[PDB]
């Protein structure tokens, strides 16, 4: 097991690829322009990364289209596509230490989380999806004797995947697994705040046996190459994970261009509801702190609204404060660190401004509240809790995307539900109770794509993930994710 | 069996309802404004129809939301929702002669078509969807022993349904069947060119046992109340059938407002491919004629591009011409009529303009081409055929929505396929051949939501219907239509 | 609502059909022999019923086979089979009062039960199964590009259905619904203790539109015509509901003859587990009473072993005793009667013998225990409860098929589970607790086809029903029942 | 690539395990008895193999039951069971040369077939089944709001698997893949004619991580240990592949014992129908010879009845004779050999007696017909063809299970179908035609579990495999195979 000194040495000894990847080769952007990739660990320069624009989008899509039409991947036998996807996952695992390190340096998450959660999470999405390919069956309708009615699925063609910076590799693999498994060509567009792991795995895909042109990667800004992909007249489908504001813009771009399918995973303000009869309050307290502090609270399913039944509030909140105290910001390259840096200065100032807004709107600070470790040249903030929060407060309505907890109380189940659903969002929610009826009925009443009962952040590759309402449309993970990347065809044959 | 004079007497003796329907009662628009509903049959005033606007959209959505939240329909037992939907369908059939007559007077299709195709088709959509409700099963995931993972579907809430004028009742039922069966409230927005049947069935829904508020109907213009529904912040989903131009605008509206789900059924330029080894050339000829002339060519899946293998072209085209000659425009109230009036003067002008464009671009007129029966005060055009059409010509690229057939030739299956897919559309296609491999391989290669083999206009309620590319997203009919009206939820329970 | 005197008048005025039914016509047995059908209500002669034997089995199977091969029903369009099955169900409901009366006179269950439970239950099985037919889809495999792999289901052909006397019409419909819906011909063999309703509905099937030969009915003894069907070389499948002893014999018959498929629904000794934290003890008490007394305890899933946590036993048992006191034997033709006659003298003797065995083995009689109403000429027994029962006792191990309840105690959930599964049977079980984990984990641990939580006798047509272990194989109701009446075919086509 | 000399050296250098395997250890039979395992290659003694009896069955089942109840495998997380099954498959491949060699020496098939078909076939069944585990979902019924209806699958418990000698390892894996993947304990009972690969892989299962007791292997005779497993009162399910005669006996044993579920894969007499319009007659001829000569015609789907349209018979039969001539018996340890030895003297004399019966009943010998290579001390027979066969002849009705072809003619499709279905069997069939309608309609009319079109022996792990009629019940391969090893449970929860 590697030490802090080992990781620091490894970080120094990396050679970091920064180019885009098109038709099987790394390449500069057509303009030759780059942007600086800066580490939030200490501010070091990782790489000059290709800054792609519309011209590069055009070339990547021409490459994607041509590869799709050749059938090299899109008409490869299901069992061979499975084998290739599983080897692709295997190469992520074989290169886990470098990939984990890139992620940590790129966007600041703890090396033990990169290594233990992100890389295996990414590989598992690729291999599970690959495993599923020949387990899927299409349909034959019940028809008259002189008819054969087939209902089958086909790949849409060229897929644009636009992804965010909080789980760069894993979110990429959530798209890539099903999109590639179904036979599509994909143009992947990583966040400008974390381009490095996407750039790196382009090569691994080739090594696994993914044909040239099937997976192209275009680093660069959202408002340049990202927008260009979303407006492209020969992209069939765009899948997106990011902010709600940009998600809406993609719908507009699709309407302005070619009516491409649009699938969105956006923000969240997930309610974590703890009833007095929770089976294990200590477990509920640990999970409540984890739900907001893990990955610096840069998690769209962060349990950012803690709803607690009033009769246990006085006992429970100290338990949460105590639990939160074990999550301490520190050097991300130290294996012992469990909370890392925020992704950048812009992100940190947003979080600090929301903390200020907590004070302004009348909430009570009971833990954290300040920036720390300024001397490192990195960006760190204490996990923070506000008590006495009303659901109309800004820190209650708006996604903060930092480790900032809002605590709300209720006295009836019906009120807990009303408060929990009082949001434009609907990504996730949790319910803690030992009562059979109350568990299922409350879960059923919550308008969220994921509802966790007596746990937080549950589910694995078998569990569809995505939003109600303005948290998005469609689902990642499970077999349901495949439907985003395919079209139904009814073939009706007269005999 | 009713005669022409019987239908004319019945037409005279109708009292026609023109009001909007909200919260279980017919009502004027808030503004008190109306528009004239004029028959294309002869020009008579059918009714002064409520002209709804944004205020009416607001009242109908508030009514829809409150109905949804009460659980009166959305939490009604599956078997009870089933029985109600089947009674709803039964009422359409019980009132078939009136509904068919309203349809024929409202938009000009022949009375024998309204009675024999539209009303039964609409009823079938309502009853089949109802029958299916308690035959559907959600999912339980394979999880560790201390987890229970449920994957269930829930109604989205408030659905706006915006539909066109070519099959007014049937297209509304395609939406209502699954949207209502899943428990949603629906605000239905019929075309301003054909509001009457939607207005009428609002009352039948109440009689069937659909609760007040669950089905509201808002006649009025697209750019007023239609746009208001698409922009409404408390509408969860909009489903649409209409032009590609407006479909795109709906995506824009959703992005501008609340990221509502958008499901689109749009235009088409469907290729009908006849190979030299078609098993029954006469059947192929009869079908080719019917595919362009049925419902005055005002059919989204009209076989408007006829692709013929060159070696049989000289024999096959005269057969198509003779078959088309049996399709003759006439009085829509005559039961013997198989081709009715176009919907309005604007539509006839569009069709005549495209006929002129056919001449212009260099095609050869071989049948029809003229307006007829002007003295009736109605709008009628001869079923028309252009020979020597190249796929680049305007009449081959652009949807005409009239009875105008373009005839193209090819020499290889590969060429046939290239021409078929050379279109922004992808709603339907057909292939005629006796050969096993050629049938399946050609069908597989065609980028269209429905592919019919050795028949045209096939499929029933078991066949999903909808577009590739700019012909839309999502499917109507079958069990797959239900997915447009529900959300997935993953409930992961720790035990 | 009909009174007792109304029902008695109607009973007097029935003309009762006693013949077999083959190839669309009622018929005598080949031998001309009959058996007396005697009512347990008072002892009157209902009819002289045809006593079929091997020759009749042969004629009915030849008729079934020829009907099957003609395609008149087996190749009838799915939507047409659906409509016919729904009309068939409609005729049962249209003739509900006669059918219910036949059932009550034939085997002694209360008229309000026959009318309120059996006839609607039977109709529901026929209509739900019919509704499902065109909602089912077969499969298309994920194959290489030059292969098309179809996985479809086909009717087995000729089905023999052998059913018991406790729910004569309902058990027949459980078989007929799915067997007929899938296109099979059926030879139905009702119990010699209750042949009348099966004989009657043969005619209703013809009226609904079921073709001649598709449903044949052969009244007669198990060891004659029953055995002949099970041994017949041209019967493809036998489905059975009855005793475990005979179920086993059927497997032997199939091995001795033609390896026909054998699907069995056999006996049970279902445990009803009441934990101290049941949410509603009164509901639990009412249900415990109903679970043993309903239909005279002649119910395969009768909750005949009541397992009670020792800490609530002293409070709960008197509640069960009081609840059981509302269940009182009486004249089956009185609509107020909730407990009817046992089916015959032989059955009453068996029940009395088990009551005596209860005393013998050392249990404590706390309610009932005696035959009553002897002066009526009918066979009636008091609903009975033994306390202090050990699971090794005869009344705890052996199915009694009378209203005799055994009460056992436990201290831990683990012990409850061990006792519940300590049986050769596995048809049903129930668990009563308010606790989430205990509910699901206990339910998961119980080896039984149906597990009911905080209710007894739950489920509807959506719930598969059938046994673990010696309680049978395969399931009735739901879509899973269809699989007993079809075969899978893999059609792999090279293109 | 290994030479004949290499394989002969390897064969000499094997140390061959002969013991049974129970609770994680190799063991003698309780009696200490053995039987000689003799190679049909040249007659050498491979090993003295444990001859188990009823006492060993008892001990293996006690071990199986105890392992199942411990939950070590039966309650292991789905994703971990998947991993273990995939490693199990991997160890088959890692030990492929030894396993292939054992199979070839044990029952005489060519080493290139053992290595190229059997071992990879076996591994693929284990890994595909393992891959499928967490891709399967159970069901949630549509129920009223106060109900939650779960329909789930659970492992049956202890499975006996009894397998034949023609594909010893592969047939074993067809059972083991799904049975183990679903969580059952399995007692595997290999043929006495080929025990060695089953004995050997018991150890590999342990190495892969299958817990002790989950997979026990009992070599020995059918009429001793095989019968004992089938009659055992604590075996829940027996799955069988073998002769039709013994398959029927298993049904009888189940009836005599505990009503255990019985799933059967038995014999076949598969029709290979070649129409005059077959797309590629040469391909049809090659496949027809392969269909009967591959694995010495010891294949239950052997195309043993060749049905040829009369108009091509004179051209086609010489093509078949010529093709068959390239299949030549030779030394099984020679990599060039494509037809090996028959399994033993008993089998060879059966085949020779059927060839004699071909002459007797009036058929015309047009190829092969004799035993050869007597000097080797092994058993070999020429691939043989009889012409002018009528379907009532013994060689037409009875499974021969040697390389003996019967040629029949027809002149209409309807006659081809009648002849093809004129059999007690229904395992497989094939159809060769270029015509779309004739292909699908003929395929639909054939009463066989597998129908191959324009190919023979098609399908992969996605295609269910098994019989109609006396060819068996249930299916191996695909997801459908899992249903043989699980029980449905309806858990109905009142909320
Ligand atoms: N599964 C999920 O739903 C999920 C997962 C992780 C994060 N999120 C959300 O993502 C957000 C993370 O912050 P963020 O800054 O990465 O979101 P963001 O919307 O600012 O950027 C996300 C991606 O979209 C690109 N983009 C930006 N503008 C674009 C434009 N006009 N056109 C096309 N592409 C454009 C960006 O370059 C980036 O790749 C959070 O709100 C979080 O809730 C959601
Ligand atoms: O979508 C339409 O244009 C209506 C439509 C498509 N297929 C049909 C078959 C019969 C009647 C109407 C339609």
């Amino acid at each position: 097991t590697l030490t802090r000194a080992d990781w620091e040495q490894r970080a120094q000894n990396l050679k970091i690829e920064g180019r885009a990847f098109i038709q099987g080769e790394y390449t500069a952007a057509a303009s030759g322009e780059t942007f600086d990739c800066i580490s939030p660990v200490d501010g070091r320069l990782l790489a000059k990364v290709a800054s792609c624009d519309a011209a590069d989008a055009q070339r990547a899509v021409e490459s994607a289209r041509s590869a799709f039409d050749s059938g090299a991947w899109s008409r490869l036998a299901p069992a061979k596509r499975k084998a290739t996807m599983i080897r692709f996952a295997g190469l992520l695992e074989q290169n886990a230490e470098e990939l984990a390190l890139l992620e940590t340096l790129d966007m600041g998450k703890p090396i033990s989380d990169s290594l233990g959660v992100d890389i295996p999470g990414g590989a598992r999405a690729l291999s599970w999806s690959g495993e599923a390919i020949d387990k899927l069956y299409d349909e034959v309708a019940a028809t008259p004797h002189d008819q054969l009615g087939l209902v089958t699925r086909e790949p849409v063609g060229v897929v644009a995947a636009i992804v965010p910076w909080n789980f760069p590799l894993m979110m990429a693999c959530w798209k890539l697994g099903p999109a590639l498994s179904t036979g599509n060509s994909v143009v992947l567009k990583p966040s400008e705040k974390s381009p490095l792991t996407a750039i790196r795995i382009a090569q691994l895909a080739i090594e696994a046996g993914i044909p040239a042109g099937v997976l192209n990667v275009l680093p660069g800004y959202g408002h340049t190459v990202g927008k260009a992909l979303a407006l492209h007249m020969d992209v069939d489908t765009v899948v997106f994970t990011g902010s709600t504001k940009i998600a809406k813009q993609l719908m507009i771009y699709a309407g302005e261009s070619n009516m491409k399918r649009v699938w969105l995973e956006a923000g969240g303000k997930s309610p974590n509801i703890v009833f007095a009869d929770a089976p294990d309050l200590q477990a509920a307290a640990d999970s409540a702190a984890s739900a907001i502090a893990f990955n610096q609270g840069e998690v769209c399913t962060a349990g950012s609204r803690l709803l607690v039944e009033r009769s246990i509030k006085d006992r429970f909140l100290p338990m949460v404060i105590e639990a939160l105290g074990t999550w301490k910001p520190g050097n991300p390259l130290d294996p012992a660190t469990n909370v890392g840096a925020l992704v950048d200065t812009q992100q940190m100032n947003t979080v600090l401004s929301y903390i200020a807004a907590g004070h302004t709107d009348g909430a009570r600070l009971v833990a954290g509240g300040k920036q720390i470790l300024q001397e490192t040249g990195g960006t760190y903030v204490e996990p923070t809790i506000f008590d006495g929060v009303n659901n109309a407060m800004r820190i209650a309505q708006e996604e903060i995307f930092g480790p900032v907890l809002s605590v709300l109380t209720f006295d009836t189940a019906e009120e807990a539900i009303q408060i929990a659903n009082d949001t434009p969002y609907g990504l996730a929610a949790a319910v803690w109770t030992a009562n059979l009826s109350k568990a299922h009925l409350t879960a059923r009443a919550l308008r969220a794509g994921s509802v966790w009962v007596n746990q937080y952040d549950g589910g694995d590759m078998t569990a569809p993930f995505g939003g109600f309402k303005q948290s998005g449309n469609g689902r990642d993970k499970s077999l349901h994710a495949f439907d985003k990347y395919t079209e139904l065809k009814s073939t009706w044959i007269k005999l």
